[PDB]
């Protein structure tokens, strides 16, 4: 995207587990079915 | 999208467990079948 | 969107466990079926 | 995307697991079907 | 993309396990079906 | 991509595995499936 | 593409051990199926 | 590519395995299938 | 390419390996199946 | 290629094993299946 | 190609080894299947 | 090839085993299937 | 080629093994199939 | 070929063992299969 | 060739043994399968 | 060959043992299987 | 050859032990199979 | 051959054994299987 | 031949053995298989 | 031959044993087969 | 859809225009945010 | 869905002009938020 | 789908365009954000 | 998909335009963010 | 797919332009993000 | 596919042009990001 | 692919131009970021 | 591929042109980013 | 590949102009960044 | 390859041209980075 | 490869003219960047 | 290769020409960077 | 190769002319940088 | 090779042309550039 | 080589011209830059 | 070689021509740069 | 060789002019440019 | 050689000029730069 | 040699002439430039 | 030499000429620049 992202992580005192996924997803811009320019 | 996300950790005592999954879905920006600049 | 997010975590005593999903669903911006830019 | 991201660790007194997996998903900027310049 | 990226370590007491996937999927650019000039 | 990347380790006092896969995926620049400059 | 990369890696106090993959994927310019310059 | 790249070592207090590759995968440049200059 | 690279080593303590892969793959430049300068 | 490389050694304490393969695969300039200059 | 290349030593407390291998793989300039000047 | 090479040694303290083999593989000018100079 | 070659040597403290081989492969110039100066 | 070559050596403190071979393969020129100067 | 090619040798405080093999291959001019001066 | 070539010796403080071989291999000029200077 | 050689020699302080083969290999001019003037 | 050659010499404090042989091979000039000045 | 040859002595502390072979093989001039002036 | 050789000898301090034996070889001339002035 | 679709033309006595465009939208099947095996 | 559809045609004695649209919007099926099999 | 399409034509008196889009949207069949086969 | 399509031409008695653009979208299969087989 | 597909022509009284672009866009199997077999 | 595909033609009274490209983008198959066998 | 593939032609009373590109894109089987076998 | 393929011509009563272009694309097997046998 | 491939040709009234291209890209195997059979 | 080919051929009433290249590309087989049999 | 090809003619009632170039490109085999035995 | 080629001609009753070039590039074989037997 | 080859000719009724040129291109067999049996 | 060839001629009513060139290029058996039996 | 060849001629009705060139290129065996039976 | 060859003749009805060249090339054994039976 | 060849004649009605050329090129055995027996 | 050869003639009705040529070229047997039976 | 040679008359109805040059060129045996029977 | 030769005429109709070279060249035994039997 035109703008940015952040994380953060830090201790902890025992065993820990992370799993991360971002933007699932087709699309983060524009889908065109069909465009005219222009007709007669 | 036009702004920016954050996450924030920090500590426990003891075991952790942490799943993520963020913008679930198709789209973040435009869809539109058809378009006609101009007809007659 | 235009606007950001933010998630805050801190300890506790024993173990935790954590499931985030964020925007579950198809549109964030604008959806067109058809549109005409002039007619006659 | 026109903006840039970031990520942090840190420490931790025992062991860690991190599984990451970042923009999952086919499109990122604009898809076409057919565009026409113009007609008659 | 248009922009960098960026990430971090720094250490820890006991052992880690690190798995990193940037940017799973297809496409970061423009997909165009057909695109035609002008016609009569 | 028209911009750089980065990557940062640093020590650690036990043993560390790392993994990394950066973009993985078809596409980066654009793919076009016929193109035509002009007819009749 | 037009912009370097960066890597960064430093001491540690045990065995470490490291396996890196950049850019997995078949693209990085452009495809083309089929152009035309002109047609009557 | 049209631009260089970088990597840094340095010491550390106990055994170390790399293991490096780089760009993996066919493309860096442009492919086209047929081109075409003028037709009639 | 069009531009240089880079590596670099620096001492360690004890015993180190490294296995160093560069630019596996076919293409660097241009492939074209067919080309036509004019027909006609 | 039109550009140079460079690499870089200096000491270590206890053994060292390095193993280095540089640019696999087969093309780094143009391949051309067919070329016409032009016809009727 | 149309540039140099370089590499460095230095020295080692200890006993080295080192393989090196410069551009495995078939191609540098231009490979051509066939050309036609003109037909007709 | 239209540049030049290098290599550096200097000294060491304990045994040092060096192998290096450069530019393995078939071509480095141009290879050409058939040209014609003109035809009818 | 068009151009020269370079090689360094300097001391060692204890026993050194060198082994050494350039550019082992068959072209450096150019292979041509057939050529046609002209046909009717 | 049309550029020279060069080597160096400098004293070293114990046995030092060298082996060397130049360009090894067949071709430095041009091999052409068949040439036909002109037909009809 | 048409350009000639230079070696070096200087002292050694033990014993020292080389081995030195140039141009190891068949060619290093032009290799002709057969040349036609013009047919009808 | 149109250049000449070059050696250098001097001295040492033990035993040294030298072998040299130039230029092994049959062709340095022109091979030619069959050349016709014209033919009706 | 159309050029000279050289060689140099210089003191040592022990034994000193010297093989020189030059040149090894059939032709240094040009080999024909068959040329004809001209047919009909 | 149209040039001619060149040695040195010069002293040494202990034994020195040389062995020297030049121009090992048949052809220094021209080799031709046959010749045809005209037919017909 | 077209040209002459050198060669060079001088003193020695102690014993030195030399032996010389110069243009060893058949040929320096010209070699014919068969010649003809002319044919009908 | 066309040119003619040198060799020089000076003063030693101890045994000196030469061996020497120039040029030997069975052509410093032309060989032919068989020459035709012209048939028919 | 686990049905099918159908379509008709059928003729026209002066010019005619058509634009078609199937099934606007994301889904045609399911989607699901998370879910759950079982908990304790 | 488990049903087909339909359309139809037929002519008319002057111009026409059909612009058609489908199912425009997100589902056909089924949107789950969060499912849970089961808890203690 | 699990079912075929269909499509029909037929014959006119006049020009006819003709444009056609189907199935435009990113799903045809599941998407998942996150799956867990089971906790404790 | 698990079934096949179709399409019909037949005849006009003017000129005739046809623009066909079919599954114009990501996904026809399964997306899946993550999945995970078993947790303690 | 796991079906094949089908087309027709037939004839037309006068000039016909035709264009086709099937299945445009990514996927048609499976895409995954991450999966685990199991842990703990 | 684990299915072919098919085309027909077919006649026409006057000039006809085709143009036709089959599955673009990227997949036929499975891309996956990462999978883990088992994890302790 | 496992299977396939078919084409037809037939005759026509004008001219006709046909232009075929099939299966243009990336990736016909599979494509897998990282695969582990097992971990502990 | 694991099966094979078609094509199809027949007569015709005027000029006809064809281009075509089979598989145009990187991949018709499997690509791999790295794989592993198996860790501690 | 691991079955085979046809084609069909047939007369024709006029002249006829064909362009065949089959399999343009670079894989039809296998393509591995690196493999490990096993570590520890 | 692992199977065989094919072509045909055929008369026709006037001028035919035909040009045919097949299996562009550089990949028949497999293509490996690097691999290792075991690791400690 | 371990199969056979084949090609085929047939007469024409005019002129005729052929080229063809089969498999053009690098690689029908296997090719290996590095492959290690085993290592401790 | 492992298998054998066919080719057929025929007659024909105008004039024809053939131009024919079997298998352009360099590998049919195994192309190998560096092997290592083992390691310690 | 480990096969045979095979052509054919036959009439024809006007004049014809054939360019043949088998298997041009370096490699038929095995290429090896370097091979190593065994250290330590 | 392991394996023979063939070749075939027969009549023809009027003139023919023929050149042939078999195996063009270097290599049909074995290239190494350096093998070690063992080392320590 | 290890296996023979073979060649065919027959009649013809009026005048034929051929030329034949057999296996050009140097290698038809084994080309080693250096072995080593052993060291240390 | 290690393998007998073949020709043929018979007779015809005008004027033939035939020139044939076998085995155009250096090598038909081994060729060694230079080989070491053992070293310490 | 180790083996033998052949030649065949016969009769013709008109003139026959014939050239042979067997085995042109330096080597059929085997060259060597230096063998050790052994060193310490 | 170690085997024998052929040859054969017969009638003719008209003139006949042959001309014949055999293994033209330097070696059938073994060249040796030079050879150690021993060394210390 | 140690075989054998033989040839072939026989009788003829108009003139002919036959001109035979059998092994030209130097060797037939073996050349050896020096040969040592054993050092120290 | 070690083996004998033969010949054959037989009668003829018209004139005969013959022209016979035998075993034109340098040598039929062996060549040896100096041989040693045996160093201190």
């Amino acid at each position: 995207d035109a703008e940015f992202r952040h994380d953060s992580g830090y201790e902890v005192h025992h065993q820990k587990l992370v799993f991360f996924a971002e933007d699932v997803g087709s699309n983060k811009g524009a889908i065109i079915g069909l465009m005219v320019g222009g007709v007669v």
